[PDB]
C-alpha cells in the first residue's frame, strides 16, 4: 500500500485511465471493462482493474487539481508498476470554434501552477505528453470516426479565476481547453519516469457559460473513453 | 446547484467543517451530528447537514490540495450562504518539539502555490484565519483540557516534494505543520468576504518517527472535531 | 554592543516597544515608564529602559521601512535577549468602514518587499504576529473601552507607490492599514525565534483628505501605548 | 521589404527551412534545391528560394538566439505569407545515450528565456511544435531509415551558462538537446498565427566535451535536411 | 510641507547631501557650510541649508534602507525643487583589493529590493547615477589627492542576510561596496526626473574584522564630504 | 579556434568594436582601418583586424540579441585576450527630446532578458559599462564637436514586442535608446572580468517619425565610429 492507495503491486494494470471523478472511474469500469474488480477506495478515490478486449486495464479517479492528481500518479508510478497514465477529463473552452462535447488531446499543457518551476529551477518546463501516446489517440479517434483536436491545454489552479483577462491570453495562444491537471501529470511523468497523455471532453464554454450537468460529466463522455482504450491497443502493437 | 455540489440554498448550515477525505465527512456526521442528512454526493465528495447541541452544522469533504478545496469553499460561500469554513485535517510536523497528536491551529498559512500571488498582484498576501474563529478554537480546546499550538501552517502543492531542503526552511521559520489546503482556503475567504480557520492534528513527523496507538490517534482526531464544533458555539455567543 | 546599538546584554528588557519616529521613544519613557534610564543613542535612535507597574520595559525607535526595523529587531533579539517586540505606529486606511484614529492590530502583514521571499526560497511566507500577543492587545484594548480591529496590515516598501491600483486590491482583500514595517518585523521574529506584534492607529485615509486635531492625535497615541503596555502585563498572565 | 529582409511577397515559399547559420542555408540551397535564387542578404542573413522535387521551398538563416530568430520568423510570417517554419539546427546533448550526429525532433521546447512569460502573463506557456509537422518529420525519417528521437529541447539564452547544475536538471527531465531557438520560434508561431517545428543534429556533448568543427556544422548535417524536406512533401498530401 | 518634511519651497537648495545617520547632518552643516539655517526637524531628521564657497547646499539625513531614503528623496524632488541628491555614507567591501577607508563611487547599484521591479514591469532597471555627477566626484577626489574607485554598489534590504553565499556572487561580479540605499535613490531620481550619486567610504570588510581608529574615520568622512561638495562646484562648471 | 570563431590567439587586437551587422564590420574595417585582414568568417560573422592611427584594432559583428552577442564577447575575452568591447550600433528613441542622429552612450543598460538574473541569484544586477571607457567616449565626442548623451539603454529580447505599454515605462524612467545587446555584453564583461561600452546612434523614434537624409544618417554613423576609435586612443593614454 501507499499513503493514498490501499493496494499491492499487481493490483493495477500497467496502463491506468484516470478521470478526476471517482464516480466516472466506476462508470468506466462498469461500462467498458470486463471482470472489473475494485482495487482502492481510500478517501473514496475509487480504482478498478479489468480487461478491455482481453487487455488488462485499470481506471481510477485522481481528484481535482494538480496537487491531488500528482499524489495519485506518483504513487501509481513508484509503487504499482504503472507505465502509462491516460487522463480522461473535462475542460472549458475559450476558442469560439470549440464546442461542448468536442474531444481535445493535450500534446502540451500550459499552467499557472508553480509545480514545474519548483522542479525546473524556476525556468520554463514545456509540460508535454508522450508523442507515441498522442499519435495512438489520434489514430484511434480516426478509426472510430471521432473528431479530435491536438494542441495545448491550460492546467489552472483556480477554476474560479480572479483574472478573467487571462482567458483572452489563452485564446490568443490557441489553448484548446482549460482543465486542472495535465501540466502536473506531465511533470510527474517526467520526474518519476513514466509516460502520460491527457484527453478531455469540452464540458463548459467559458465565454458562453453553457455547461453540462454533473450527471452528464459523470456518465456521458463516452467518445473520449473509447479513444483512450483503443489507443492503448494501438500502443501495444 | 453548482457543477461540483448538487444542492440548493438552505441545504448547508452557515458553518461547514471540512476534512479532506469525504469518508471522514461521513464519519464526522455520524459520530457528532444528530438528524444528519446527506446533501451532496457529486464526485463522491460527501456532504452532510445535521445538528450539534441544537445548532445546525454541515460537514463536507474538500479533497486534497489548494485547487480542490478552492472550488468547494468558493461555491459554499457564493452559492450556499456559508459564512464560516473550518478545515479539520492532518498535518506533518517539522519541529522537534511538535509531537504526534498535537493540535495545531493555523492562524496563518505559508504556501508554495501561486494562487495568492495571482490574486494579489504578485506581492505577498499573508494568508490568515479569522481572528475570532482562532480565539474560539483556542478557548474550546482549553475548556476540553487541550493546549493547542497556534501559528503558521505550510500549505504544499507537492506532497512528494522534489525539494527536500524546504523542510529545513520550514523548521527554521517555525512552521507548526505541513498540509495542503489552508493558504488556499484563507485566500478564498478573503477574496469572497467570508471567514475561515484550519485546525490539524499531527499525523507524522516528516523526518523522524515516534510511536502512538490507533486508539490514541483516533481520540485526538475526535478532540479536534470537538474543538471545531464547540468553537462554533462560542462564536454564536 | 552591536553595529547599531551601543549597549550590553541586560540593558534592554525582554519586551521592547518600538515607534517609527525616534522622538516618540523619549516621550513614551517620560510619559509611561518609571525610573527610565538611557540605554542607546547611536544614530540618534534613543533607547530607554524603565518599568510599567513594576514590569521591565524598553522603548526605542525602529526607523522607517522594513530594512531599518529589520536591523534593530534582529540585534535586539540576538544580542540583547529580547523576546517580544511591539511596534506602535501609524497606518493609512483603504477600507471605507475603517475610520481615522481606529486602532488596528496586525495579526498578519502582507508586503511588496522581497525580504521574506529571500528567506523562504521564493515561496509565500505568511508574516504573522504571535497569537497570544494579538489576543493580549485585543483584551487590553477592551478593558480600556476601545474596540480594536484585528486582521492584515500591508507593509509597503514605497510610501509613494507608482501602482495606485494596488490600493484597490488591498481593499478587496480586507487590508486594515498600510504601513512600512510589520511584515519585516514578523519575518525577523520567525527567523530568530522571537515574538512580535504591530499595533497601528489610522492616521489618514489613502484616498481622502480628512483631518485630525493635535489633541486627538496625542490622545489616540497615548491610547495605543496604554494598550501595548497593558497587553504585556496580560501576557505575563 | 521588412526591417531585416529585403524581399517582397512571393519571394519566399510558404515553407522556410531555417538553420541558424546563413552559410548552412547557402549549402542547403546549393545541395538540395534546384534553380535556387538568393532572395535576401541584409545583415548577411542569406535566404534562398528554389524547388525540391518540384515543390517550392525556401531556406534562410535565422542567427543565434531567441531574439535573433524571433525577428526573422515574425517578418516571414507577417509580410511574406510563410505558413510553416522548420528550424534545422544544432544542439548539445546532456543524456548519456544521446550521441553526436543523432537527430532530435522537438515536440516541445523548455527555455530559460523570459519571452514566453512576457507573452503569457508570467505563467508557463508550453512551447510546442505543430503536431502534424512533428508526425510528418517522424514518418519522413522512418522512410529514410534515419533514427530520430521526439521530445523536449531546451532553448538556452546562454551558450556559456554560469549554471552548470542546470544541466543535471535538464538531464533529469529528459531534455534531448540544448539549443537556442525553438521555444522562441514556437512562441512566435503561436503569437503570429503560423506553424513551426525544430529538428536538430547533436553537434556537441555537454558532458564529454566532444564537439564537431565549424565546417562540419555548416556542410555535413545532411540527414536532418532530408528529413525536413521530405516531411514537407508528406504534409502537402 | 510634505508628510516627512516641515518646510516650504525655497528652504532647500537644489543640491542636497544626505548621510544615513541623521546626526551627521548637523556635523556637515557646522563643519563645512557657512550661514547654515535649520529647515527641518520632523522625526528628528534635521535638515540645514547654507553655502559652500558661495554655492547654496542643503544637508539632511535619509535614514537606513531603501524605503526610508525613497521617502525623503521623492519629497525633496517633487515638492522642494531639488535637482541633485548626493548620498554620502559607509559600505562594506567584498573584494580583497578594496581596502578599509577607500572611497567608492556608485556609477550603478545592484539590489535585492523589489522596488525597481515594481516600477519597471518586473524587468531589470539598471539603477544608475548621473554620469556628470560621477565624473565630477572622480575629478574632485583627484584634485584632493584621492583615487576613488567607480563601479557597482549593492544596495541590500537585509543588513543581516540569511544568504551568505550572495557575498561571493557580489565579489565575482565586481561589486565595490555593500550599502542599503543607492539603488533606491537612483530609482527615485529616474522616476521623478532628477539626478543622484552615492559616494561611500569602506567601513569594513564583510568577511574579516579589521579595525580603524576614530581619528581615521573622521578624516575619511571629512574627505568624502569635501569630495561631494567640490564635485558640486565642478558640476556648476 | 572556438565553435563560433575560426581564429587563433593574436589574430584579434585587445580592443574589438562590434556592430550587429557583419557587413557593417566590413564597412568599418574598409573605411577606418589600414592594413586590415579578415580574421573570422564562421557563420558569416565577419571579423577584421587592422590599425587606426598606428593602433591595432579589431572589428567584428555580434549578431542581433543578447544570446548572440553573449557568445562572441565571451569567446573574445576568454580565448582571444580581448580586454575591451565597444558595441557600435543603432537604437530607437522613446523620449521626445532625443532626436534622430543623437549619439547615445549606455553607461547602464536595462533589460527584459533573464540572463543577468541567472547570473545574480535572481536579484537586480545593474548592467554597467566601464567608467573609464565611458569617459574616453565622452571626451572623444567633445573633441569632435559632438555632444553625446550618457544614460540608460534598454536591451530588448523582442524587437516586435507584444507589450506596447513598456515603451511608456521606458520613457517615464528616462531610457535614452532601445537596442538588443548592451545589458548582455555588460553582463559578460562582469562575469569574465573585462570592460565594455555600448555607443548607439538613434535610427528611429519608436512612436513618431522625423525626417533626415541618408547622407546625414551615414555621417552620424561615421561619427559614432570615430568616437569609438578615438576613445581607445585616449584610454591608451
Ligand atoms: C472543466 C472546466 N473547467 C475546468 N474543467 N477546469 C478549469 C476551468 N476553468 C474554467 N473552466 C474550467
Ligand atoms: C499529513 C499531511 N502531510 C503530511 N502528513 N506530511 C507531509 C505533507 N506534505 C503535504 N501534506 C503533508
Ligand atoms: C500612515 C502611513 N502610511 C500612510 N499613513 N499612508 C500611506 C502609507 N504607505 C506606507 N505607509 C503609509
Ligand atoms: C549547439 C550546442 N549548444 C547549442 N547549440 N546551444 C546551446 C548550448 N549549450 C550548450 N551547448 C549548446
Ligand atoms: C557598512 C555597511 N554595510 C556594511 N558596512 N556591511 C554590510 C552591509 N550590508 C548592508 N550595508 C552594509
Ligand atoms: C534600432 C533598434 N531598435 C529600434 N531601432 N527600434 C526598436 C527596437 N527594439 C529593439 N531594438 C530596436
Amino acid at each position: 500500500a501507499t499513503p493514498h492507495i490501499n493496494a499491492e503491486m499487481g493490483d493495477f494494470a500497467d496502463v491506468v485511465l484516470m478521470p478526476g471523478d471517482p464516480l466516472r472511474a466506476k462508470y468506466i469500469a462498469e461500462t467498458f471493462l470486463e471482470d472489473a474488480r475494485e482495487v482502492n477506495n481510500v478517501r473514496g478515490m475509487l480504482g478498478f482493474t479489468g480487461t478491455y478486449k482481453g487487455r488488462k486495464i485499470s481506471v481510477m479517479g485522481h481528484g481535482m487539481g494538480i496537487p491531488s492528481c500528482s499524489i495519485y500518479t506518483k504513487e501509481l508510478i513508484t509503487d504499482f508498476g504503472v507505465k502509462k497514465i491516460i487522463r480522461v477529463g473535462s475542460c472549458g473552452a475559450v476558442l469560439p470554434h470549440v464546442k461542448l462535447r468536442d474531444v481535445v488531446i493535450g500534446m502540451g499543457a500550459c499552467t499557472d501552477s508553480k509545480v514545474n518551476r519548483i522542479r525546473f529551477k524556476d525556468h520554463d518546463f514545456a509540460a508535454i505528453a508522450d508523442f507515441d501516446m498522442v499519435r495512438n489517440a489520434v489514430d484511434a479517434a480516426k478509426a472510430l470516426g471521432i473528431d479530435a483536436r491536438v494542441g495545448n491545454l491550460f492546467s489552472a489552479d483556480l477554476f474560479y479565476s480572479p483574472d478573467g483577462e487571462m482567458f483572452d491570453v489563452m485564446e490568443k495562444y490557441g489553448i484548446l481547453g482549460v482543465e486542472m491537471e495535465a501540466a502536473g501529470i506531465y511533470g510527474v511523468a517526467a520526474e518519476f519516469g513514466a509516460k502520460a497523455l491527457t484527453i478531455c471532453t469540452v464540458s463548459d464554454h467559458i465565454r458562453t457559460h453553457e455547461q453540462t450537468t454533473a450527471a452528464e460529466r459523470q456518465t456521458t463522455f463516452n467518445d473520449m473513453i473509447k479513444i483512450a482504450l483503443e489507443s492503448v491497443l494501438l500502443g501495444d502493437k
